[PDB]
């Protein structure tokens, strides 16, 4: 008796000053170096960031495709998210590490954080 999802789980990529990011992720069937990522943004405060960009880095042995993103808005109370697939090029399936970088304004401030993902979890790359 075991209860995990199955496939690959879903994390809490970042999550700093009420904005929340998650990622879940989706093998692809025919290409075993592929794996898209859906990222989910949140706005647990109550004010709306706007002017939201996501950026992201890897490795270069791997490379990146971001899609654009469902909106520049993160609405302030949690009544909706920002979605935006990123995809993701492993050919050596090595660990895969990424840098976020993020840019909105909030508050009255131009927010700006660059981070790394310290959790990705072995299936998104094994
Ligand atoms: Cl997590």
């Amino acid at each position: 008796f075991n209860d995990i999802a199955p496939g690959i789980p879903s994390i809490t990529a970042y999550s700093k000053n009420g904005l929340k990011i998650e990622f879940t992720f989706e093998r692809s069937n025919t290409n075993p170096s592929v794996t898209v990522i859906t990222i989910q943004a949140s706005n647990s405060t109550e004010l709306d960031m706007t002017d939201f960009v996501f950026q992201a880095d890897v490795p270069k042995t791997f490379q990146l495709q971001l899609l654009s993103p469902s909106s520049s808005v993160v609405p302030a109370f949690n009544t909706g998210t920002i979605t935006q697939v990123i995809k993701v090029l492993n050919p050596q399936k090595q660990q895969l590490r990424m840098r976020i970088k993020l840019t909105y304004n909030h508050k009255g401030s131009a927010m700006q954080d660059l981070a790394e993902v310290n959790n990705f979890p072995p299936q998104s790359w094994q």
